[PDB]
Protein backbone atom coordinates (compact mmCIF):
# COMPACT_ATOMS: atom_id res chain seq x y z
CA UNK A 1 0.00 0.00 0.00
CA UNK A 2 2.08 3.08 -1.05
CA UNK A 3 1.21 4.21 -4.76
CA UNK A 4 4.23 6.75 -5.47
CA UNK A 5 2.28 8.37 -8.30
CA UNK A 6 -1.41 9.15 -6.90
CA UNK A 7 -4.43 10.07 -9.51
CA UNK A 8 -2.73 9.79 -13.37
CA UNK A 9 -6.11 9.63 -14.37
CA UNK A 10 -8.84 12.49 -12.17
CA UNK A 11 -8.92 15.38 -14.27
CA UNK A 12 -6.56 16.90 -17.31
CA UNK A 13 -5.23 17.03 -20.34
CA UNK A 14 -3.83 13.86 -21.76
CA UNK A 15 -6.73 11.86 -20.69
CA UNK A 16 -8.23 8.61 -22.03
CA UNK A 17 -11.40 10.79 -23.02
CA UNK A 18 -9.79 13.41 -25.30
CA UNK A 19 -8.26 10.67 -27.27
CA UNK A 20 -10.98 8.18 -27.40
CA UNK A 21 -12.86 11.15 -28.75
CA UNK A 22 -10.88 12.66 -31.44
CA UNK A 23 -9.99 8.72 -32.39
CA UNK A 24 -14.08 8.11 -33.24
CA UNK A 25 -14.07 12.45 -34.72
CA UNK A 26 -11.07 11.55 -36.78
CA UNK A 27 -11.78 8.10 -38.67
CA UNK A 28 -16.15 9.13 -38.82
CA UNK A 29 -14.70 12.58 -40.43
CA UNK A 30 -12.43 11.28 -43.48
CA UNK A 31 -15.60 9.07 -44.22
CA UNK A 32 -18.24 11.30 -44.69
CA UNK A 33 -16.09 13.86 -46.52
CA UNK A 34 -15.56 10.39 -49.34
CA UNK A 35 -19.20 9.46 -48.89
CA UNK A 36 -19.91 13.07 -50.47
CA UNK A 37 -21.88 16.32 -49.20
CA UNK A 38 -24.20 15.78 -46.43
CA UNK A 39 -27.70 14.95 -46.28
CA UNK A 40 -30.44 15.94 -43.30
CA UNK A 41 -31.80 13.33 -40.75
CA UNK A 42 -28.88 10.77 -41.94
CA UNK A 43 -30.61 7.26 -40.82
CA UNK A 44 -27.21 5.87 -41.09
CA UNK A 45 -25.02 7.62 -38.41
CA UNK A 46 -27.53 9.26 -36.29
CA UNK A 47 -26.36 9.71 -32.86
CA UNK A 48 -22.95 10.72 -34.28
CA UNK A 49 -20.26 14.06 -34.16
CA UNK A 50 -20.01 15.96 -37.20
CA UNK A 51 -17.00 17.42 -38.68
CA UNK A 52 -16.64 20.83 -36.75
CA UNK A 53 -13.29 21.47 -34.96
CA UNK A 54 -10.00 23.85 -36.14
CA UNK A 55 -7.70 20.82 -35.04
CA UNK A 56 -9.42 18.19 -36.28
CA UNK A 57 -10.58 19.94 -39.68
CA UNK A 58 -6.59 19.83 -39.95
CA UNK A 59 -5.66 16.31 -38.94
CA UNK A 60 -8.12 15.67 -41.91
CA UNK A 61 -6.11 17.26 -44.44
CA UNK A 62 -3.70 15.47 -43.72
CA UNK A 63 -5.93 11.96 -44.01
CA UNK A 64 -7.39 13.68 -47.09
CA UNK A 65 -4.84 14.79 -49.22
CA UNK A 66 -3.16 10.82 -49.04
CA UNK A 67 -6.47 9.30 -49.51
CA UNK A 68 -6.85 10.88 -52.95
CA UNK A 69 -3.57 9.69 -53.86
CA UNK A 70 -3.01 6.49 -52.35
CA UNK A 71 -6.59 6.29 -53.87
CA UNK A 72 -5.19 6.20 -57.01
CA UNK A 73 -2.56 3.76 -57.31
CA UNK A 74 -3.29 1.16 -60.12
CA UNK A 75 -0.90 -1.18 -58.88
CA UNK A 76 -2.48 -0.57 -55.19
CA UNK A 77 -5.93 -0.46 -56.60
CA UNK A 78 -5.25 -4.00 -58.54
CA UNK A 79 -4.17 -5.24 -54.82
CA UNK A 80 -6.82 -4.87 -52.77
CA UNK A 81 -8.56 -6.30 -56.00
CA UNK A 82 -6.73 -9.30 -55.74
CA UNK A 83 -7.98 -10.28 -51.81
CA UNK A 84 -11.57 -10.05 -51.30
CA UNK A 85 -14.10 -10.02 -48.72
CA UNK A 86 -15.60 -13.62 -47.80
CA UNK A 87 -14.38 -13.37 -43.77
CA UNK A 88 -13.86 -9.29 -43.51
CA UNK A 89 -13.19 -10.30 -39.89
CA UNK A 90 -10.58 -13.28 -39.79
CA UNK A 91 -8.97 -10.67 -42.65
CA UNK A 92 -9.14 -7.95 -40.28
CA UNK A 93 -8.19 -8.76 -37.54
CA UNK A 94 -5.11 -11.56 -39.26
CA UNK A 95 -3.64 -8.71 -41.43
CA UNK A 96 -4.44 -5.85 -38.79
CA UNK A 97 -2.29 -8.02 -35.93
CA UNK A 98 0.42 -8.61 -39.04
CA UNK A 99 1.04 -4.58 -38.97
CA UNK A 100 2.18 -4.65 -35.77
CA UNK A 101 3.49 -8.40 -35.09
CA UNK A 102 7.12 -6.93 -34.97
CA UNK A 103 8.43 -3.54 -33.23
CA UNK A 104 6.07 -2.16 -30.87
CA UNK A 105 5.10 1.32 -32.45
CA UNK A 106 5.51 2.83 -36.47
CA UNK A 107 3.73 5.47 -38.38
CA UNK A 108 2.59 3.03 -41.40
CA UNK A 109 0.63 0.80 -39.08
CA UNK A 110 -1.68 4.23 -38.21
CA UNK A 111 -2.11 5.05 -41.65
CA UNK A 112 -2.46 2.17 -43.21
CA UNK A 113 -5.05 1.17 -40.60
CA UNK A 114 -7.41 4.17 -41.22
CA UNK A 115 -7.24 3.44 -44.77
CA UNK A 116 -7.47 0.31 -44.83
CA UNK A 117 -10.51 0.24 -43.03
CA UNK A 118 -11.94 3.24 -44.91
CA UNK A 119 -12.71 0.78 -48.02
CA UNK A 120 -14.38 -1.74 -45.51
CA UNK A 121 -16.94 0.80 -44.55
CA UNK A 122 -17.09 2.21 -48.12
CA UNK A 123 -17.75 -0.98 -49.77
CA UNK A 124 -20.31 -1.88 -47.30
CA UNK A 125 -22.12 1.55 -48.06
CA UNK A 126 -22.13 0.57 -52.00
CA UNK A 127 -22.85 -3.09 -51.08
CA UNK A 128 -26.20 -1.88 -49.61
CA UNK A 129 -25.73 -3.44 -46.02
CA UNK A 130 -25.53 0.30 -43.70
CA UNK A 131 -25.87 -2.25 -40.45
CA UNK A 132 -22.59 -3.29 -41.64
CA UNK A 133 -21.18 0.32 -41.87
CA UNK A 134 -21.65 0.17 -38.00
CA UNK A 135 -20.54 -3.14 -37.19
CA UNK A 136 -17.15 -2.09 -38.81
CA UNK A 137 -16.72 1.07 -37.46
CA UNK A 138 -17.70 -0.94 -34.21
CA UNK A 139 -13.80 -3.10 -35.03
CA UNK A 140 -11.63 -0.14 -35.61
CA UNK A 141 -12.12 1.72 -32.00
CA UNK A 142 -12.37 -1.80 -30.37
CA UNK A 143 -8.75 -2.23 -31.90
CA UNK A 144 -8.03 1.79 -31.26
CA UNK A 145 -9.38 1.72 -27.64
CA UNK A 146 -7.94 -1.63 -26.70
CA UNK A 147 -4.44 -1.31 -28.06
CA UNK A 148 -3.40 1.92 -29.41
CA UNK A 149 -4.82 3.82 -26.60
CA UNK A 150 -1.78 3.61 -24.16
CA UNK A 151 0.53 4.36 -26.39
CA UNK A 152 -1.13 7.58 -27.78
CA UNK A 153 -1.05 8.70 -24.16
CA UNK A 154 2.66 8.59 -23.85
CA UNK A 155 3.68 10.67 -27.13
CA UNK A 156 1.10 13.45 -25.27
CA UNK A 157 -1.86 13.06 -27.71
CA UNK A 158 -2.63 12.91 -31.36
CA UNK A 159 -0.46 16.18 -31.57
CA UNK A 160 2.67 13.83 -32.40
CA UNK A 161 0.79 12.71 -35.24
CA UNK A 162 0.47 15.73 -37.17
CA UNK A 163 3.96 16.88 -35.96
CA UNK A 164 5.20 13.88 -37.38
CA UNK A 165 4.10 15.28 -41.01
CA UNK A 166 4.82 19.04 -42.06
CA UNK A 167 7.67 17.18 -44.10
CA UNK A 168 8.41 18.70 -47.41
CA UNK A 169 8.69 15.59 -49.62
CA UNK A 170 5.17 13.54 -49.40
CA UNK A 171 6.54 10.96 -51.77
CA UNK A 172 7.96 9.57 -48.39
CA UNK A 173 5.05 9.19 -46.76
CA UNK A 174 3.02 8.01 -49.46
CA UNK A 175 5.49 5.63 -50.33
CA UNK A 176 5.54 4.62 -46.36
CA UNK A 177 2.31 3.29 -45.85
CA UNK A 178 1.99 2.06 -49.61
CA UNK A 179 5.24 -0.25 -48.66
CA UNK A 180 4.08 -0.99 -45.69
CA UNK A 181 0.10 -1.92 -46.72
CA UNK A 182 1.45 -4.24 -49.92
CA UNK A 183 3.88 -5.84 -48.03
CA UNK A 184 0.54 -7.65 -46.13
CA UNK A 185 -1.22 -7.97 -49.14
CA UNK A 186 2.18 -9.49 -50.66
CA UNK A 187 2.33 -12.49 -48.14
CA UNK A 188 -1.54 -12.34 -47.77
CA UNK A 189 -1.52 -14.53 -50.44
CA UNK A 190 -1.26 -17.96 -49.49
CA UNK A 191 1.98 -18.59 -47.17
CA UNK A 192 5.19 -19.64 -50.04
Amino acid sequence: MDGSGEQPRGGGPTSSEQIMKTGALLLQGFIQDRAGRMGGEAPELALDPVPQDASTKKLSECLKRIGDELDSNMELQRMIAAVDTDSPREVFFRVAADMFSDGNFNWGRVVALFYFASKLVLKALCTKVPELIRTIMGWTLDFLRERLLGWIQDQGGWDGLLSYFGTPTWQTVTIFVAGVLTASLTIWKKMG
